[PDB]
């Protein structure tokens, strides 16, 4: 056991005084560890906060060069670095109010003036969040204690999140107040909800935990090293026939295979040669299953979501189109008859420059898949191939501006 510089429990619970006392001592202690550029980034954060956090949520979806050249990138890196100066030595339970719309719950739990949360609403919220992972991203201020009477309580939903060991946490002073900054960047699972009473009103307290995953975001180099560490020896694990079919697929055979699968060819017009290729590629993907929870990115064309390039509903620059898209797909399963190519990185690429839908997939540990880019003779980069017939549960949809074009981030989970 590491003896921490300033002792604390994992959860301060309702003890505001003890949490605030510890938070102030920590803010002072970490300030002493911060570089000049990091302290300066923290000063800029106190004066912007909203724009700096918004930037941190979608910065990784642009081209690698657009990221570097962005005017907010240096401040993002300095503030990110400041938070990583305090990776916690043991878990910490945190608290924050959240909008139920964050979990795609679009009904009202209760109004600000209503005191009660009906069992009807409570159970409807439970059904929306149960058995789902939700990606949380960007800079966020959180509390170290359960809010009470004399605390701001802006929504009927209170998150009680266990932050694991080594999560960066930045306690900092802001004039006469103290707060804690985190950068998020994980999947959460809401294990349990309970109706609690704070000052004569019902609130839903959501017991959430971080479900760890690898998510390289724009760091394609780190993603590539991971893929190569786990799949450099993959082609040698295959039979010569499995490898020849994987290579044939990668070398442009994907068109005949994926069109055959999409058109339901194995049922309406069976092709034994193509069926054998599908069987071998599928078996190859089951040889070395994804070893850990892994987040991948796919730049999707409109056809994957029943649209075309000229469809008016594909104009996400109109709010009614984002609303119609979210209503149709959030909480739904998306099935792919074809093999699905994805990247370990979220960056935009010339090949997919204009695609407006970013499918952000969490692959559970043990799923079929392979890092195809670890193959020697293959040119294709950062590629994880997923098995044909994969179904993806869409948890949440978000929008972002890519210049003048609104694009969507579809947060989905590969379902077994
Ligand atoms: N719809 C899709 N979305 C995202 N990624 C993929 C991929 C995976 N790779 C992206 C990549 C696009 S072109 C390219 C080449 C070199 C470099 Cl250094 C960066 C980009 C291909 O090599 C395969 C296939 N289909 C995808």
């Amino acid at each position: 056991t590491y003896k921490a510089p300033i002792e604390r429990p994992e959860d301060f619970l309702k003890d505001k005084e003890k949490a605030k006392e510890w938070e102030r001592k920590e803010a002072e202690r970490i300030e002493q560890k911060l570089e000049r550029s990091e302290k300066e980034a923290l000063e800029s954060y106190k004066k912007d906060s909203v724009e700096i956090s918004k930037y941190s949520q979608t910065r990784n979806y642009f081209y690698d060069y657009q990221i570097e050249a962005n005017s907010r990138e240096k401040e993002y890196k300095e503030l990110r670095n400041a938070i990583s100066k305090n990776k916690i030595d043991k878990p910490m339970y945190v608290y924050y109010f959240e909008s139920p719309e964050k979990f795609a719950f679009n009904k009202v739990i209760r109004t600000e003036n209503q005191n009660e949360i009906s069992l009807e609403k409570f159970n409807e919220f439970k059904e929306t969040i149960q058995n789902k992972l939700f990606k949380q991203d960007g800079f966020k201020d959180i509390s170290l204690y359960e809010p009470g009477k004399g605390d701001e309580k802006p929504t009927p939903l209170l998150m009680h999140l266990k932050l694991p060991r080594n999560t960066g946490m930045l306690p900092y002073t802001n004039t006469n107040n103290v707060s804690t900054l985190i950068e998020q960047g994980y999947s959460i699972k809401i294990d349990k909800i309970v109706r609690i009473v704070i000052d004569g009103k019902h609130y839903i307290k959501a017991e959430a935990s971080v479900v760890s995953s690898l998510d390289f975001k724009d760091d394609v180099s780190k993603g590539d090293s991971w893929g190569k560490a786990n799949y450099n020896d993959w082609s040698n694990k295959l039979t010569p026939n499995e490898l020849a079919d994987v290579n044939d697929y990668m070398r442009g055979g994907y068109t005949a295979i994926n069109n055959y699968l999409i058109s339901n060819g194995p049922v309406n017009n069976p092709n034994p040669e193509l069926d054998s290729k599908i069987t071998n590629i599928e078996n190859a993907l089951k040889r070395e299953p994804i070893p850990t929870n892994l987040t991948v990115y796919r730049r999707s064309g409109p056809q994957e979501f029943g649209l075309t390039l000229t469809s008016p509903e594909y104009d996400f620059n109109k709010l009614e189109n984002i609303d119609a898209f979210k209503s149709k797909w959030e909480g739904q399963a998306l099935s792919y008859p074809n093999f699905i190519s994805t990247s370990i990185g979220s960056v935009n690429m010339s090949a997919f420059a204009k695609r407006k839908i970013v499918l952000r997939i969490t692959i559970p540990k043990g799923s079929p898949g392979a890092y195809l880019s670890a193959i020697p003779g293959y040119a294709g980069e950062y590629e994880v191939l997923l098995n044909h017939g994969s179904k993806f549960k869409i948890n949440k949809i978000d929008s972002y501006k890519d210049g003048t074009i609104t694009k969507l981030i579809v947060d989905a989970t590969l379902i077994p």
